[PDB]
DNA sequence: GTAGATCATGGAATATATCTACGCGTAGAT
C-alpha cells in the first residue's frame, strides 16, 4: 500500500518517507471496518488508483 | 193462697432527515 497506492492517493508527501508509516495514515483506520467495501470516498480513490495501476 | 208454667187469641397527524453532546476504540509514538 505505501509502496504504490499511497503516492497516487496521498498527493503531496515524500514517498520514501511514506514507506515507513502505519496503514491508517492513508486508509483511515478510525473508520476502517468492512465498510471499505462500500461506497465511501477513500474506497472511491482506492478503486481509481488500483484500476489505474493495473489498467 | 200465690208464683211459675201453660194455653188462648187472634183477617184478609405522522415519519424522517438533521443538529448536537458524549463515551470511546483505536491510532500514534516509543
Amino acid at each position: 500500500v505505501m509502496g504504490e497506492i499511497a503516492p497516487l492517493i496521498l498527493k503531496d508527501e515524500d514517498k520514501s518517507e511514506l514507506l515507513s508509516k502505519n496503514l491508517s495514515h492513508l486508509l483511515g483506520n478510525s473508520d476502517a471496518k468492512p465498510a471499505i467495501n462500500g461506497m465511501r470516498e477513500m474506497t472511491e480513490k482506492l478503486v481509481t488508483v488500483l484500476e489505474e495501476l493495473t489498467m
